[PDB]
């Protein structure tokens, strides 16, 4: 129950997240690395503020690194209220 | 974090903000906040990760991360929304 945010338009990942939520998945994690990290935050904010206002909480946010080169990563856990 | 102890990460090279963060930490500031908006959000994460992987491994804790949105006015007068991140870090 993970949406990996990559290079595609942000609405791709917004719709992927809503699809899971509408399937009865109440907790999903949005993940990204490198420059896509800002698009992962966009994805969550669009889902939280524009689609499901007052029904999505941000449960936790983790940042880290991975070797490839070091690249940064983010993981954002969201939950239905 | 008092207002002097926020590093607002923007358009400059990432080592500029790494240097700002290390300077505050070296001066004894216990708590700092790394903030950014829009595409600089990924550079803000980079800043924290470079600090704690390349310079001060095992000395920096991430106290809390908050994300949100801001309303930005462009030069032509339109308003749109930009994402935000705030990363509180502290030593020990
Ligand atoms: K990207
Ligand atoms: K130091
Ligand atoms: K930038
Ligand atoms: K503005
Ligand atoms: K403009």
């Amino acid at each position: 129950n993970v949406v990996l945010v990559g290079k595609k338009p942000v609405m791709n990942y917004v719709l992927a997240a809503l699809t899971l939520l509408n399937q009865g998945v109440s907790e999903i994690t949005i993940k990204a690395r490198g420059r896509a990290i800002s698009k992962a935050v966009d994805t969550v904010e669009i889902v939280r503020n524009r689609f499901l206002p007052d029904k999505i909480e941000v449960k936790e946010i983790r940042i880290g690194s991975q070797v490839v080169s070091r690249v940064s990563t983010i993981e954002i856990g969201i939950r239905k209220k």
